[PDB]
């Protein structure tokens, strides 16, 4: 029933750092509906909701409520502001307290807040992609030559992480594109003009459209890069899978030569041991039996080995 | 020709728990068509049908007919109300008998019933996902290190279940989105106003659209989670498939050393048994033949083993 | 140039069972075009064509021409009516000869014929799915435990059949959806009103739309069931493919123990046969050489076997 | 700068067979643009372009320019008319020189030319599919039982050809559908009426739409057939891939029995050769040592073989 | 804060080759927005942006700003103009300084610049495809017969390159199609007319649409060619993967014959060595024991080899 909240007024000055806010006041004086509170509490789906007097943004690490005179950043009650959140808060305060008075390119409060939010989200996405891209190239280069046991596990660890990052980037891009495809939602975001009884209409929304298209393309570029990386990983895996079976056949063929050699040696040993029996061979007292038998055994071994090698060469041809 | 029916009147009071209803009365006094009855009897396709005076909802475990003054929950004649059905009935009764009189955020009878129906469906989907997600992480962690025989069967059992749950969630999300994409269907659901000769029109349907979008996003989140889980399972399977062939080559290479050792031993044994024949060797009575022959056999075995090992190292290089 | 035709007049009475019809009369007095005849002769693509005074339906086993006062069922000249065709004809005759006069839910001749056609097509699709689904579960259950040679062939026979049935169901669903997406085609199917100089218009087509949506959903359900079955088959195949390689490694590892045993036996036999040569061993007349040599050979065999087993355990670790 | 051209005037009479035409006259007196000439020279992408006074068709083997009073068929300067081109020219001449005067179903010059072009393209596509379909069934039937070396190469040759034909058919179907999806392009093809200061408008294009839909469906049917064939090929490949590993395990298991037999024989031979040493065995002069030792060796061989077989049966269980 | 810039005035004369330009002047006097500068600095996503008074093009190697009287080509500050950039600049200068005065087919300054830009991009894409296509056919032809170790690595190197080129071509085609799908963007590109207080409107954009469609189709053709090449590579890989396992079984079966031969030789050697023991055989002094024992051993070896071969033939059947 409580949330940690940081509040900024219309002058860009922080009046609350890590205060506690009851979700009842959100319905009371912020134009929200009772059914939207459960989206604020716990939701990992990036989205942008346009209300008659407020804008709700849930993008990765940012949960923001933007009005024409106030900005709220909320999160779980028990927590502390992270470094990206502090950097975003500093940038938003600096951009809001500019108090500039330009000409044609002047932007209101809510658009200046949305621009900072989108820039922070895009910067975080780019940083995450740069942090995740580095090990993949190294492990692919290491797997180019040899295939070990632990490198496959490293590739397994990296592939799912890359796929999850690509899915998150696609979700953010689709969340932006969904808002980019509604004319009434684009027209209803002019909160400053609605406070002066001025309504824009569903056909004059150039500024917000131009603001959103740039970040849409920025997210699309990272999505394409992640898709290319995934395709490269898939190709490398599909090639090494066949490389394994290609290099196994070398050992499979090498074993047969040793098998043929053992067969020839056994064939020679059979005839060598035939004459070792305690029987009558009729040539025991001769002076030529030993050399003749040795030569016959050697010739038989050689011819059987040659026949085996010839048959192997014919088969493998 | 009979169905089990639970009835709630316009005051939120239950007047029938598990009564029997003939399908003829549905056509008689509920604004249904004769061809829709077969959808009520047996259908596993989630859908929402908008009639001039009634709304038909078939979502998983809920078969509901909603009017401006009555609510019916129907199912097969021979059955009993389940725990989710009883919880949904209790929640619907509690929300209907509130008798609240709000301001701008007041909702009619049919919208209050539809909100409870959608909340029950989303809660059941979330519970099913939480129940199905747990074993997958454990079996993936167990398969990270070693690959057994039964763990693959467990993964087979879990994968099809996860895919079926993802398909069911996608079907529910698409059923909601189909209703979200029709302006006339959205405009025709204002049943309370049509009883006072007041018609809304195809351009003023803000309340029902805002009601439906939240549950659409709630279903989309679970769909994305299931898709991520399926992708992780696929990556793990594709990696272990190559891990098997990677670890087989170690034994394939280890066998060749034993083969070379056996070949060397056979080569030595051939010469050892050559001198065991009952023939004339001319060095039987000498005092140096035994050691010389033993040394020659040992040297031949050693050199053939060394040549085999060198050839194996050259091949595997 | 001839077709087998069955004709039903406006009163639901059959006047021709298996007559012969020349395709020229179709252009002469049925409002067809010369280029459509080739679709009637031989075409396996389900479609529905709307003409200014006729409707042409080609759905699986039905080739029907529907007018406001006549119904034709045509097929190849040399053939006989099948059992599904006879059942469809009986149902159509029974529904047409009802001569009922209802109130708000009264339907004209062409709509009553189209409803029967769609019901017959959906019933045949459901029967085909029920006939094709049964063997798949049994063969998957049989393949859950053991993988034989003929069961894989049975799975091969069943998979292509299931895929073809799913493709046919998707084609029928898309053929229905194509007609459901044209306002002018929906408006031009009111053939009865066009005979009284009454034209409906592209914005009042509630009856035919409601009639078609039910059968569209009926086909979609069978499509989803077939898709689920295909996914289950794919998962089972992808799991058994890895099960094979998982169970091969057991025999691959078991062979090495026998190899080590043979190596140890050969090592022992070498020393056993070294002392069998007809040379001077200097310990032939002693009373301790035999036992000493036997013990040395046994110890050498045991230690080499132990070293081989230890190396195998270290490698497989 | 030159093309081979065949010209037909408005009366259906050929005045040029294989003449030479400079591409400058196409811009001069045919309503083409300078940037379109490069599409006429060399392009393998089927397309239909609608000009204010001409129609350009590039479909497979046909490069045609159609006007309200003239038809041109062009190709590379150095070439000769093929048999399909000659058949198309004969059919077009025969259809143009009919000089028929019908009633409601009368078609102008350009529509009569387009109908012949589309019929020729569809006939050629059907002939190509019929020529490519035949060997696939035979090779699949041959691979159903046994898997050889050359049959896999034949399947490799056929699969890419089938995929390329399917891609070409899909490209033709998409080229037709692109023209079918533009109202202004459909309205601008009434070249005959534009010569009498009569303009049709983007809402009256029934004739050309009905003409194009038939050939669109004709191409879609062949696309579906090719897709079914590709799916069957994929299923057959995925099944034989597992059949190979299924039948390898039989030989893998059969080798172990021979290994156990060799181990038992070696175990027996070790004890047989232990008593062959030239040492003192103390039972040389007895009349029972020979049979006892033979029986002991045989029993040891039998028991070790039995233990090996039992262990193998336990492992394979 | 600086970029390398080449400038061309309205007469087609170059006044700056490799000058330095500060990005502030782009906002000052070129109609750009402060948020677009980061797209000019570093972006690999091809896009076309339409401004009220300028057009920004980022296509591969071209970063161009087009106005009604000036053309800028910009890139990183530290760099030099490449050969494609110089060729594009020469072609653009030649086309701009034509000073032609045509009739109906006259084009303004910005359209003449855009045509040259698109022609250069298409020519570079075609050249890249022609350079990348050649090695693939050769390596596929080499892999058709035999499968080596390095050829698989070459295929791995080529496959990812082909996929990346296909992705780049698809990105360029989609970038063109995105501009082709906006009526307001097409209408706002008439910069010359807007300088004379003449506005076109969202319904008269024939010239630019016809200009863009040709290059859209040109890119689509290369996309289709790349897709066909990728499909061929995938089919070849999937076939050689099974070819490997098909040819392994030949050696697997050949090893068993040698195993059976060794088993038979061992069986014969066992009986040959049984009679070599120093025991009483009772047939030592006979004149028939030697031949009888030799024949018995040979017959036993032959019968066991025959039984093994018969069992192998029965198993492999
Ligand atoms: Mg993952
Ligand atoms: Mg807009
Ligand atoms: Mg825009
Ligand atoms: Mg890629
Ligand atoms: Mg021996
Ligand atoms: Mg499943
Ligand atoms: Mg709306
Ligand atoms: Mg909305
Ligand atoms: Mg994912
Ligand atoms: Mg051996
Ligand atoms: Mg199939
Ligand atoms: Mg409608
Ligand atoms: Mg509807
Ligand atoms: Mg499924
Ligand atoms: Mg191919
Ligand atoms: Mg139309
Ligand atoms: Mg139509
Ligand atoms: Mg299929
Ligand atoms: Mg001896
Ligand atoms: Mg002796
Ligand atoms: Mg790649
Ligand atoms: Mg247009
Ligand atoms: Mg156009
Ligand atoms: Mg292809």
């Amino acid at each position: 029933p409580r949330l940690r909240c940081t509040e900024v007024d219309g002058n860009g000055n922080v009046i609350m750092v890590d205060g506690e806010l009851k979700k009842s006041e959100l319905i009371a004086k912020y134009g929200l509906l009772p059914r939207d509170l459960r989206k604020i509490d716990s939701s990992n789906l990036p989205h942008i909701l346009v209300r008659p007097s407020a804008i709700l943004i849930n993008l990765l690490h940012l949960k923001v409520l933007i009005k024409h005179d106030r900005v709220l950043l909320f999160d779980v009650y028990g927590s502390t502001s992270s470094y990206p959140q502090s950097a975003f808060m500093y940038d938003l305060q600096g951009k809001l307290q500019q108090k500039q008075t330009g000409g044609a390119n002047s932007l209101p409060y809510e658009f200046r807040a949305l621009e900072a939010v989108l820039m922070s989200v895009t910067a975080e996405l780019e940083a995450d992609f740069e942090a995740v891209r580095d090990p993949v190239i190294r492990i692919l280069s290491e797997l180019e030559d040899d295939i070990d046991r632990e490198k496959l596990r490293i590739l397994l660890v990296l592939s799912k992480r890359v796929s999850t990052f690509e899915q998150k980037a696609k979700l953010v891009r689709d969340a932006i594109e969904e808002l980019l495809e509604a004319d009434d939602d684009l027209a209803a975001m002019y909160l400053t003009e609605k406070t002066h009884d001025l309504y824009r209409g569903e056909d004059d929304h150039t500024e917000v459209e131009l603001l959103l298209e740039s970040y849409h393309k920025l997210c699309d570029e990272v999505v394409q890069e992640a898709s290319n990386l995934v395709s490269s990983i898939r190709n490398t895996e599909e090639i090494i899978r066949a490389i394994l079976d290609a290099n196994r056949n070398s050992l499979m063929l090498l074993d047969l030569k040793f098998s043929i050699g053992t067969l020839g040696l056994a064939m020679g040993t059979f005839l060598a041991g035939l004459y070792g029996m305690n029987l009558e061979n009729f040539i025991e007292e001769t002076n030529w039996g030993f050399g003749a038998i040795t030569g016959l055994s050697t010739l038989l071994s050689l011819v059987v080995c040659w026949y085996g090698l010839a048959k192997l060469r014919k088969v493998q041809r």
